[PDB]
Order: structure tokens, then sequence, then C-alpha cells
């Protein structure tokens, strides 16, 4: 009977409910609740939501594969089906859009025991078959199912409405909100825009906003952040909106993509109505009408008093921001940093970003680390209420600690020699069971807190991969310094590869073996044993002090050889071994080589090739989003092959430095092409044989004449571009080439970049800049008629 | 000494300038008297006089600037100017400094000391030393002498002694102002429309001020007014006004496009004016931005206004456009003087006003094309044109004697046979220049086909036409009734031999001879110097005859002229003009040829120029990689042999070039058209001697086995083309250089393939170039990528 008391209940706190209903009907249920929650609320039709997987009173039927759609939706209850279809960001999606007293239900099978640990039909899992590792084992499964007992929500019944075992042990806000909208009811364009609000959260950063914009002074930059589902772009909506009434003409707003949003715009058209503004004859709005999101609006006109534009801009789009008067940031967390300063300047800023769930990330966050140092103004403000439900809900709860999305950690000095590095068991890190959960929610804490998005799928990833080992370094359960996440790939085959070679497919895993095979043409590569290392994070408060140095160096050691192996409920889990084990206690794999695949950065390039790793691959395309090209290294362990790789990736660089890399900077570009680990067995010279074919006589005395009677540049421009290759290649000798002006002779000849636009990247003189070109051509000239034999 | 009196009665009686020229020693001492007597006549004190000096000579305001500082008087207006120093006098500052003289003027120049009107063989110009070739070291002077002659033909143009007396030469010889104080008074009481007018100055002023208000009134943003100047009828102050009338009548966004800040330097300053008219207070309703730069000196770049709204006005470049987005009134000013389809990019979905200038020394004949497409339509098309001057009353004497004399007249328009009937003849410049009648009618005619081809057109090329020891004329008549076109030719070459390698070891060129000199310097060929050449310095024909072949009839009549095809089978006196001098016009049977080896010409590159100038038979030789000032242009000189005069050398200097090509397409010349720079790599007028195929060792020394492999395995799999875009540049670069054979590669594969590889563009950027679906670009890609990897198949023994 207890149903209904959990109904009334939820109904009566605006808590959601989570039901969890197993039997192969599935029909005579979901009519039951559906009467029943009509009942216990006050409207009639609570607008259900049905979703499948690819097949199957105002109910929306929606698919698994089509749901960003749905992101801005609200429903009274959500229906669940095809359950090995979900994927950890997908659950996430569907139950945040459930107002206050929900009825989540989610049917899974028929069974009639614990078939749901062996029971993995995911179509994800489909993706983690890798030809090396056949054998996977649901793990995310187990935890899930053990999860739905450490909560006061989260009844568990089947279609004969009868409670198993596990789960049989199973208004104050709207206060101050009503008295600052009546207060705020008789001021002109101020408290209107506050009556939209519906927390009272809500009308702070609003107020905040509209404060900012009543004074007229172009020197404020308040932040805001949210916490995935507690209203920031409806704040944002009615602030674009309060501007616009108070005499605003150029506002801006900054977004990756239209399809973000699709909320902000919308708001505005609410703030409008509030503000009696037909959208017919007072102001007018321009859809895209191409290609990008659905229908989302780029640029609305108001024409009430002057004329007012707000238009939807690149935030790498900073040349139109000239006249801006207000400009208005979504997710700048997820924006490079890079993108922000060019963004920011003398004019009104809005800034808004996600702090929790499936989105931002924390860890003392560089956005409000180094803004915070100015006649600059400085304001923040926050949420920390929903708009769909009460705080403190109990299915909240249970998402986000199921999900781990939350402990942002920041709570916690050793030396790093005396640090050790400990295997962790997969096993018995996902049984929840307890002092283990702790150090899952930790381990997720540092996954999440070094990388903006993180989406939740990693951990399944996590828990389901078939060939995927965690690593951890501890002070000499004590707190976790770093982690490390290393993929097996390798030993795959030579007929398939060679067949994959030509017209074929590329598998569903081995990332590396399927890029180095394909971009060489070497089917021995694939033969070989490997690991990726998928992730790695210290902990924040501790960076740069050579623990990911240490606990990198530990894990090449480990798999060098070097550490010799010398109804009718159940408990959660008994058996298994402890969560750490020493390297000592564990067979090595022996891998041959060491790879990692990552995006390119200053930083992190020179981390990894300090630590003994030499670029392979460097994908031409830019990624979306951080403007990154994606970057692969290998590393051998113990060569043959890394030579022959090393050498053909440097020849193809070289030719490539005019496409797309010619954006690099030469810093960047030179510490690609030169590495320490690899020698230089390019020892003969170009001789007088290439020379002579390579460059004409009569280009020849040019270059030497203008060595002599130094002029302009622009006479030997058509030879700089050749001197660079072959001296890049190793055939020029060594000619005592300085860094200043080898990073000058990489811009100019392979980047063909101008002097002026080389002045900012170099930061030295044009004078200088040209004693140093015009010193590397003196060197060129000398060694040049040296090889003519004088 | 009488007659002095009622020149300057009525000239300040009938707002009109004058004009005494003083000769003697004695000069400069006399001017006081004549300000004296300026003084009493007019009704002012100082009428700030405008004394100037060579370089460095030496209750009255004088304003000291020699010849430098020209453009910051440019602006000011005086009411009498003294030009002193007749040595360089160029006709480029004559019409500068009197132009800024206000009516009733007393424009005095004292020439030199000549006792008996020395005339054209003295006194030599100080621009001579520009013109002074190694093979031609005799200047003429023809300008100084038609410049003298044309002292006889004003009525306002008395010329005097030291000694205060009246030369013999010189012994032969309001209204405007009631619509516009009408119009002021009926518009006294009205809004900001009505206070802006009475800030005008004449009616014509304030009859497109009443135009563009009234536009900005009406707040529709699809409409634009194209205004004409006559340099010195006042347009920039309009279009302040106007400015300032939209910033009073709510406009944010308004946008000013000039080449240089400095190109108006009064703009702002009437928007100041207009917005003191609005009762508007610095620091308080608005604030100004300077450009704090050494270059375009300390004008004003953006200006805030703080009323209700913020509204700005800023400056922006021709070639910026992206910023005009939101953009509500944009004003383009020297529209005729700014490229076409920058100014089309500059148009948009807004109120545009735009300006220009026909007349004086700014803007030139031909330039109706950019109003003739504006026209094709929803949009607007008002017109405004002045016609009345600012400082002078209309109808000025020394006006008209300035214009005539530098020819800024004559806007021709003004005028079916066949070409192969059409005759040349050779024009003697001794008889052109020497005044004289129906021979200044045929200067006026040579010179308005001269500015109606080009923009700007200094009138310092007058005196390049004439003081030049080295210019031809040629014209082309039908079978002088008219000319329908008309060849400047500059004579080039034999220099020396260690001259040339004195200046290439030092790298300095010289004056004169640009392309001999180019071409030296560039080739490092010091026998190109020794050579018989002739640079095309000017070719025009009549706009109502372009199109038929007029100009290649006669590029190709003067080519066997050249060739050798046209066997010859203080003065007490009256100067009077001089008719000694041969028949205007000669036929090329009577006049000997100089035997020119090669013909040459300078020009910036443009698409229709490049095609006209290869169908003649001239051959690129040289094309400057920096782009020049203004209309987004780069230098190149072309290099014709002559056959039968003089192939070899030039053949030589072509691949050297086209060599040089290839490797420079990837600094400056990346952003050419792929056709535009086909058809540079590409010409008829010289053979292709290809080498055979390419040898196994340059194929693997270039191409690892690996890269081949690469390549074969892509061109049977078609699968992404980003694997082998190391190895497009090196194709590209050994196809273009006679290596790979032919390949029968189609034109629009080979601009995918130049411009992928020598331009390393990208095939989204290559999308709008070729105007091909990139679908089809693939496939084209695709079929060079099999033909070479084919053609290596078969170099590697198959
Ligand atoms: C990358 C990371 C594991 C390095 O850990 P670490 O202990 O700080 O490394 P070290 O102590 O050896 O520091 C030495 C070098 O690391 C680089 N680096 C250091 N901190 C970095 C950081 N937050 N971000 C990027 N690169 C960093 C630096 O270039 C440094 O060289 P330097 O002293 O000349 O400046 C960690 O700091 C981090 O930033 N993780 C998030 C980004 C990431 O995971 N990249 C890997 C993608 S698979
Ligand atoms: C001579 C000139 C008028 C064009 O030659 P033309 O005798 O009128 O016509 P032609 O039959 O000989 O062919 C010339 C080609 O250039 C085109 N062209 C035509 N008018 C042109 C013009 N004002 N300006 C530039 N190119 C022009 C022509 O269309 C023609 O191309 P087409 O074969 O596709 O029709 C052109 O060279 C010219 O002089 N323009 C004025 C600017 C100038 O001084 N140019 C010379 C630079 S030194």
């Amino acid at each position: 009977n207890r149903i209904r008391i959990l109904i009334e209940n939820g109904v009566a706190e605006r808590q959601r409910s989570l039901f969890v209903v197993v039997g192969d009907r599935g029909k005579d249920q979901v009519v039951i609740l559906h009467h029943m929650l009509s009942k216990a609320t006050v409207k009639a039709r609570p607008s259900v939501l049905w979703c499948y997987k690819k097949e199957l009173t105002n109910i929306r039927y929606c698919y698994y594969n089509e749901t960003h759609k749905i992101l801005g939706n609200t429903f009274g209850m959500c229906v669940l089906q095809d359950f090995e279809a979900l994927t950890p960001n997908l659950l996430a999606r569907t139950v945040e859009t459930v107002e206050g007293g929900g009825l989540v239900v989610i049917l899974l099978r028929t069974m009639n025991s614990l078939k749901q640990l062996y029971t993995v039909t995911m179509d994800v899992h489909s993706r983690y078959r890798t030809e090396a590792h056949q054998d996977v084992v649901g793990r995310f499964n187990e935890r899930f199912i053990l999860s739905l007992a450490s909560c006061k929500k989260c009844l568990v019944i089947d279609d004969q409405l009868n409670i198993l075992p596990i789960s049989s042990h199973v208004g104050p806000s709207d206060l101050e909100l009503r008295e600052l909208k009546e207060s705020l009811q008789d001021t002109q364009p101020v408290g209107v825009l506050v009556d939209c609000c519906k927390t009272l959260d809500q009308a702070k950063a609003v107020l905040k906003f509209i404060e900012g914009i009543s004074e007229k002074t172009l020197r404020s930059t308040v932040a805001l952040t949210a916490a995935r589902g507690r209203g920031k772009s409806a704040a944002l909506g009615l602030a674009i909106a309060g501007a616009v009434a108070f005499g605003y003409s150029n506002i801006f707003v900054t977004s990756p993509s239209p399809d973000n949003l699709h909320t902000l715009f919308e708001f505005v058209f609410k703030g409008f109505d509030a503000l009696q503004y037909q959208e017919h004859l007072d102001y007018e709005i321009i859809q895209s009408l191409n290609p990008e999101f659905n229908k989302a609006v780029i640029r609305v006109n108001v024409f009430r008093e002057h004329r007012q534009t707000i238009q939807y801009i690149h935030p790498a789009d900073a040349v139109k921001l000239g006249q801006a008067e207000l400009v208005v940031i979504d997710e700048a967390a997820a924006i490079p940093l890079p993108l922000v300063k060019s963004l920011l300047g003398p004019y009104l800023v809005f800034m808004a970003s996600t702090i929790n769930g499936y989105e931002g990330t924390g860890r003392s966050l560089s956005l409000k680390l180094i803004q915070q140092l100015r006649a600059r103004t400085l304001y923040e403000v926050s949420l920390q209420e929903s708009i769909r439900y009460a705080p403190g809900d109990a299915v909240e709860k249970w998402l986000n600690d199921l999900l781990c999305l939350d402990c942002l950690n920041i709570t916690r000095c050793p030396l790093p020699e005396a640090c050790e590095l400990y295997y962790v068991n997969r096993d018995t890190l996902f049984c929840y069971h307890k002092a283990s959960e702790v150090f899952l929610q930790r381990l997720m804490a540092l996954y999440v807190a070094s990388h903006y998005k993180n989406s939740p799928n990693d951990l399944q990833m996590l828990s389901d991969a078939p060939a995927h080992h965690l690593f951890c370094l501890l002070p000499p359960l004590p707190e976790v310094l770093a982690v490390i996440q290393v993929c097996l790939e390798g030993e795959i085959s030579r007929q398939s590869i060679l067949n994959s070679l030509s017209r074929g497919k590329k598998a569903s895993g081995d990332l590396i073996p399927w890029t180095v095979s394909e971009q060489f043409q070497d089917p021995d590569f694939g033969g070989l044993s490997g690991g990726r290392v998928v992730r790695i994070a210290v902990h924040p408060d501790y960076q740069g002090m050579g623990y990911g140095s240490r606990a990198l160096q530990l894990l090449q050691m480990y798999y060098e050889g070097r550490f010799p192996c010398l109804e009718e409920v159940i408990t959660p889990r008994k058996d298994l071994p402890p969560l750490l084990l020493k390297l000592n206690e564990r067979p090595a794999e022996r891998l041959d080589y060491l790879g990692v695949s990552y995006g390119l950065t200053p930083r992190l390039l020179k981390f990894w090739k300090r630590a003994g790793f030499v670029p392979v691959y460097l994908r031409q395309t830019p990624n979306d989003l951080t403007g990154e090209h994606s970057c692969i290294m290998l590393k051998t362990l113990t060569g043959g092959w890394l030579a022959a790789f090393w050498k053909d990736f440097r020849r193809r660089f070289l030719a490539l430095l005019s496409y797309q890399f010619s954006t690099f900077s030469p810093s960047l570009a030179l510490n690609i092409i030169q590495n320490r680990n690899m020698g230089k067995p390019a020892q003969p010279a170009l001789s007088r044989e290439e020379l002579e074919a390579l460059f004409l006589p009569y280009d020849l005395k040019r270059l030497e004449m203008y060595s002599r009677n130094m002029v302009d540049y622009h006479l030997i421009m058509d030879m700089i571009p050749a001197i660079s290759r072959i001296y890049f290649l190793n055939q020029l000798g060594d000619l005592a080439l300085s860094a200043a002006q080898s990073a000058l002779l990489l811009g100019i000849g392979l980047q063909h970049k101008s002097v002026d636009q080389l002045e900012k990247e170099i930061e030295l003189p044009s004078g200088q800049l040209m004693g140093l070109f015009n010193r590397i051509i003196r060197k060129v000239v000398k060694l040049f008629n040296e090889v003519q034999e004088k």
C-alpha cells in the first residue's frame, strides 16, 4: 500500500518519484500510476513522456537518438523502455525534464531473479568489441541495481504491484520571491521582468543585471554560474530584453552553436511581451533558414524609438564587436580562454557558466581566477534552486550519486620520488559496497575536475571496457594524487589489416593501431602489443610538482618488466580482492610500445615529449571547439620502426605546414619538428649534384649577390621555401642556427608568413628580424660556396 | 599704372580673382603697393598672404610654407596668394595655391629677372632632374613657352614689370545669394533640418543638404544618393552637415569611408560645426578620438555622442566591410576614386551617401560606369550636383585660365570606321605646345582622351608630356577630324655596361629607364641595358570607340613602324605666337624610325588588360610582389621582341620569371584568382620546349617509395585526400615546370591543381573561385591523381 503514500508525499512536497517496474506486459501499471497521479495532482493531463530506442492525455512519443531536441521541455513524468539502449549521458537528460511530483518509470524486462548483471545488451556495448579482447563483462548494471536501495524514493515494484524485499527496507521557498515582486510591482521595466521569474534565486541575477544595465556605464563583466537546470538562459533573456527597453542599440550573443541555447531568445520574446511589445510592427525576428540548428533566431530588430538589434556572433568573431554596447556569453567555461579574452572589452559583459550536471568543470576555474584583477567591475551571482522541483530531491540526488555529477573535491607536499603506484581492481570498484564508492567518487572527482564537459559516458567506459586498466599514485584510503587510465591496443592481425588498408572497415576500437597503420601503410605495426593512455589527471592542488611525470615513469617500468611477481533480494557483495593492489602482485602484459592521443597544446606537448614520447600523427582538420588538432604520440619500450615513422611524419609536416598548420605559432611548430629522443642519421650533406639540380646557377648568383650588397628581400623570396625545406631535412649541415633564427626560417619559408605577421609571434624588432634573416642568408651562401668547391 | 586700379576695383566688386605677373630683380618689394591698394578696395584688413619659397629661401599675416606642406593649406581659405621661385613650379601646386584664394584675390607670380622675356630657353625647370636619361640629355622646356603665351588670353592677367609698368604683351587687354537667403528664412523656425541649412554658403550646397537630410528623415534603409563636386564647390561640408543631421535624427551607426583619414580633413570639422548649431557642448555631450600615429596625421577616427542613447561615428577603410553588419548610415567619399569591387562590397541594406569629384585635379572622365550599374533599381538613385564655387564667384577668369593651361576641362564624350582602314600619324611636340590656333584644340582633345581613361591623372603628366626628351606622340585617325586613339611612347635603353655593374653591386638604380633598370636588377643581366627599347607609357582609346580593336590596330601599326616597314621615301616688345613649325600631324612615311630592338610596357595587373597585352604579343617579365597603394593592383612589366629590328634573351627571362612565379604564388600571389594566375603562367607568344618525360632518378629523389605507394593507394581507393596533401605542392611544382609531359589536363583541372598546390588553397575556398560544386571538384582532383599515378608507373619501367 506504500505506493499511494509515496505518490501523495511526492505531490505534496514538489519532489519527483522513481518507480522501477519489472514485467513483460508493461501496460497494467502505467495507466494505474497515471490515474493515481491525476487524482493526487490538481491538473488532469501531466503530459507524460514515452521514449523508445528504435520502435515501440497529451503523450508525445520520442526516440533515444533524437534527444537534444527535448532538453528544453518539461513533463509531469518520464517513461523509459528498452533498457538495453540507455547511456549515462542519456539517463541524465530525460529525468531532468520532469516537474515536481514526478512519476519516472523504468521498465527493464520480465526477469524473475538477478538477471541484470549478465543481461547487458546495450547498443554502446557493440562499440567496445575489440578483436583482441572480445570478452566484456557488464558492471554498470550491477551498480545501477544496487543504487536503488540507498534512496528513500526509489521503490521497485513488478507488473502485479508487488513490493520486492530490496525496496521493502525503505512552499517555504516561495516566500521572499512574491514579496520582492510586490515591492517591484510599481517599478518601470524593472519589476515586470522580475515577475516573469519562477525562483527567488533567478530574481537576484536579473536584478543585478538590470541594476548594471540601468547605470549607463560600460565597465561591468558580472558572471553567473548555473547547475544544469536551475535557470540560466531565462535570466539572460530577461536581462537582454531589459537592455533593449533601456535604450541599448548594440547587443550581441556569443555561443558556439545556435542549437546550444534555444531558450535565450524565447524568453527575450517573453520579456518583450511583459513590456507590451507587439512583435509584428514594433519589432521583427530573423530566422537562420540555413543548416544551422533547426529554427534558431540569429538577428532580432527592434524599432520603437531608435533602431536596436540583437545579433548572434561566433566566440572567435571579435571584429564586429567594435561598437558593441552589451555582450552575452553563454557557457564561458567551455569557451577557450584566449577567445574569452579577445571577446572582452570596454563594454557591458554578461557571463553565464555551468559548474554542475553533465557539463562544465570546477577545481578553481580560471574564469574567476584571472578576471579578478581590476575601473573594471567583478560582480558575481549564482543559483542553487531548481525551477522544476523542490531543492534536495531524492531522484536528483540518486542520479547525481550514481552518475558522479557531484563531489567537487578541492578539499585534500610529499616528495614525488616517495610516491607509489597501485593498481585498481575494477571488479571491486563498481560493486558499491562501503569505503569503495567514496573512492569511486574521488576518482571521478579527479576525472571531471581536469577538462570541460567530460560527458558521463566515460563512466560506462571506465567499467564496461574489456581492456581498460586503472592506476593511482598514493603518498608513502589515502588521497589519490594522480589517476591514469590505460587502454590495451594492438595484436590485431596482418591479413585483415591489409584488407582494412583498402576500402574495408576500421572496427570499433584501437584508434592508434588503425591510424598509424592507415597513415604509414605499415601492416606490421598492428601486430605489436601497445597501450594507449586514455586519461591522465593529477590533483589540481599539486600540479607541476612532478607527480604526473613520476606516475608515467612508474607505469613505464611496470609494463617493461621491472616488477616481477615474486523477491528474494541478496546482499551486494562479499567476495572480490582488495581495492588497491601493489605493482609487485600483478603480472604485466609485456607491452612493446606506449601511445597517447590528445589535443595539441604547447604545455601538453612539452610534458608528453619530456616523458619520452615522439609525435607520429597530427590531424590536419581542426577539431570542433577549443581550436585544437588531434595529435598521436608513440614511445618504444625496452627503435627500428619508430625512427622510420618519425622521419616520415617530419617530412609530411614540412609540406603540410602551408595548408592548415600555417596558423601554428613558430615556437610550437619548431618544438614538434625537433625532438631529443630521436637522433639525426642525415649526416651526408646536399652535395653539388643536388645543389645544381635544385637551384639554377643564376639563382645561386642572386643569392650570393644578396649577401654582399644587402637589399630588399623580395628579390630572393622565391628561394626561401626551398632553402627552408632542405635545411629542416638536415641536408644543410648544421650552420649553427639559433632558436630565433630557426623560428624565423620556419615561418618565412614553410609557413609563408610575412615579416609583419611574424613581428608579433617572434616579438622582435623588424631591424633584428632583418639582421637574423640576413645572417641566415650569409650562412647558406657560405655553405653553398663550400659545397661547390669554392 | 591706372589700369591696375580698375582691375583691382572690378575684381573686388565682382568677387572675381585677379592675376598679376611681376618681372624683374626688384620683385618681392612692390607687393606692399598691391597689398595697400587691395586693403583700401576690400572691406577687410588682413588678406592672409600666402608667400612661398623654393625650398629654403626667405599687421600682416603670412602663412609660411614653401612647397612641401601644400596639403596643410589645402583646406584653409586665403584672400591673396604670392607665388615666388618660378624655378620648380610644377603643374600640380599651381592648381593648389590659387584655388585657395577668396574672391577679389591678388594672385601674384614673381617669375624671374628676364630682361627680354627669355621664355623657354632660360630658367630651367627644377623638375628637369628627373628625366635626364643617360642616352637623352637634352630638354627643351615647352611648358614655360606655353605658360607665357597663355597670359594674353584672359582679361584679368595683366603683366607688369619691376617698375609697376604694364608690359606690351598684356597691353592689348550678388544675384547668387538670393534664393539661398530666402531658403534660410523659410526654414528659420524648422527643426534640425532647417538650422543646418543656414550653415551653408551656396544655394547649390543647400540643395543637396535637403536631399541627404530628407532621406535621413524618412526612416528607410534602402536608398543611396550620389553627389558630384568640381574641386572647389564644397562636398565635405555638405557631408559633414548630413552626418550631424543624422546624429540629431537618432542614428546610432554611422560610418565614413575614405582611403586615408587625411583625404577629407574637413568632414569632421563641419560635423563639429553642425553640432555647435545643434547646441552640443564638448566634453558634456560628445567626445572625439584622434589617431595619435605618425601616419594619417592627427585626424579624427571615432566620435561618441551620448544625449539620449549611445551613437558613434567611426571611420572605416574601404577594404574593411565586415564591421558593416549593423551599419545604418554609410558615407563613401571619393567613390569614383575607389575600385569598383570594393564599392560593391561596401554597399548594403542601409543609407549610402556617395560623393565624387569630376572637375579639377581630382576625378576624371569615363567614370560614369559608377553611375551606370546602380541605376538597375527597393533602392533609389537620388541625384545631386554642385556647379558654384565657394571662395569666388562662378565664371572666374583665373579659374578658366588655370583650367585651360592645365587642361582640366573638355570632358570629351562628344564625337564606326573599320580599324583596318585607320591611319597612324606622328605628332610634333614642338608645334603642339606653341598655343596657336587649331592646335590648342587638338591639345585639349588629346588631354581629353588622356584624362578619360584612368582616375586621378595628375596634371604633372602634361609637363612629362612636353618637357621629356625621349617621349613621342602617336595617334590613330579615321580614313584632324577626330582622334580615335592616342599612344605615348618613351624610349629607353643604351645606358652602359660598367654603370649597370656598379649599380647592381650597390642596388640603387637611377632616375628614368624603369624597364631597363628593373629587368637588369631582377635578372642580373647587364647586357639588357644596351639594347634599344621603347616603353608604352600610356595608350588610350575613345570611350565610345572601345571594343572593336582600335587600340590593337594602333599597337600593331606602331610595331611595324619601329621595325622598319615604313621607309622614308621690362620687355618693351611684342612676343607674338611663333609660326615656323612643321605640320601638326606627320605621316609615318615621312619620319625615320629609331630601329628599336624590343617593346616594353609597365602597368597594373588586370585580367582584361592582361588579355589585351598578351594578345598584342607581349610576354610577362616582371611582377611586383607587394600590392601598390590603392586599387589593389600589382605592377607588371611586359616585354616583346621586335622581329626584323633586333628572341634568346626573352626566352631565358620568360623561363626565369615562370620559375619564380611558381614559388612566389604562396607569399603574396595566393590572393590571385586561379584563372588569372593560370593566364600569366601560360603564354602563346613563346613556344614550349617541354622536356620529354622525367628520369626515374628525379622521381625517387623527390618522392619516397612509400610516398608513391600512398599516392597509388589513394588513386585506387578514392579515400581521403588529406593523406596525400603533402605531395600536391610537389606534384603541382613539377607539372608546371614542363617535367610531367602533357597529361591532357583541362583548364578547370589545371586551375584546381594550381590553387590547391601552388596557392595552398582549401577545397572550400576554391568553391567560389572555380564556380564548380565540391562533388565535381573531387572528381577532377581524383582524375588528376590517376593521371599522375599512371604516368609515374610508366616512368619506373611499368
Ligand atoms: C597534464 C597533467 C597530467 C600533468 O601533470 P603534472 O604533475 O602537473 O606534470 P609535471 O609536474 O611533470 O609538470 C611539468 C610540465 O607539465 C606541463 N603541464 C603542467 N601542468 C599542466 C597543465 N594544467 N595543463 C597542461 N599542461 C601542463 C607543463 O608544461 C610542465 O612543464 P614546465 O615546467 O616547463 O612548464 C595535469 O597537470 C593536467 O593538466 N591534466 C588535465 C589535462 C590532461 O589530462 N592532458 C592529457 C590528455 S590525455
Ligand atoms: C586599349 C584598351 C582601351 C582596350 O583595347 P581596345 O582596342 O579598346 O579593344 P580590343 O579589341 O583591342 O581588345 C582589348 C581587350 O581588353 C578589354 N578592355 C576593353 N576596354 C577596356 C578598358 N577601358 N580597360 C581595360 N580593358 C579593356 C576589351 O574588352 C578586350 O577584351 P576582349 O577580347 O575579351 O573583348 C585598354 O587597353 C585601355 O587602354 N583602357 C584605358 C586604361 C589604360 O590606359 N590602359 C593601358 C595601360 S598602359
